[PDB]
């Protein structure tokens, strides 16, 4: 299941979720949330392998029918496809 | 060694290439001349794998220290790009 | 929505799958079914973008926590990889 | 131009490699070396953008016609597949 840091917490508070005790999870807007750490380790695995830019990799994502609510998903899309060396390598040329 | 169509052939005589016996190609600006078929089928094969925009392609291709010069290159090379399925998906968002 | 052939439908039967007429679509296994041609089609650009093996992609969808039952995915899977032309450069090698 | 450390003119030594003064490098097999640092940062920018495993990096290698000639290649590919942590997370399912 998913596991909340308390600056996960925190960040959901302050959007207003809601912890869902009988489901095991955080809900916002309707769905189950993902916490900062998961989402990071989960967009950064998927640029690795295909290294769309933020632009392409967003409207991706909100055509993906995805079940979650991603916490901080574009602040975190934009600082792994900036710092991503082969990208930089790329656009170098 | 390389392939070339009569087609081939036409384009390099206007160019100016010379065929060297010796090294059983055509030889052009001090590079080997890299059919019109090769040329499509690797620049195919490279973009299926990275799917880089014509932009991207061109500018690392131009970087490359290619020891070949490759005929029809941009029109080859715009073509692919242009009718990529997968890409086109990518950018229907 | 989704659109279910024939073939579909009956698959879908002999699963033991069925059909939610209040929510249009069939259900499997607790998830809505995703009919065989849509799960090809989607299947068939996220190897595009990768070139996973057949044994990849197989884990990495079992990890996934797909909201949808995908039709026939296995059998799919390996059509897609086994005639994958780029692979079969690949591996030519 | 080409920077070679002790290290990488020791290892040319062994190999049987020849400097040239006039073009101020190394040559081997009537082709100029590529040192071993410039060699890692080319090849972990390639399997950064394809992530093939080391079987396949190496054949399609020997098949590439390359211009250079890459000092330490076969274990400076083995360090970068076994160390990559994209190609780590797919097998790790
Ligand atoms: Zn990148
Ligand atoms: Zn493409
Ligand atoms: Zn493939
Ligand atoms: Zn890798």
């Amino acid at each position: 299941h998913f596991h909340y840091t308390v600056t996960d917490i925190k960040d959901l508070t302050k959007l207003g979720a809601i912890y869902d005790k009988t489901k095991k999870y955080w809900v916002y807007q309707g769905k189950p949330v993902m916490p900062d750490q998961f989402t990071f380790e989960l967009l950064d695995f998927l640029h690795q392998l295909t290294h769309l830019s933020f632009s392409k990799m967003k409207a991706l994502l909100e055509r993906s029918h995805s079940p979650y609510y991603m916490l901080n998903r574009d602040r975190t899309l934009k600082n792994i496809t900036e710092t991503c060396k082969a990208c930089a390598q790329v656009n170098a040329s």
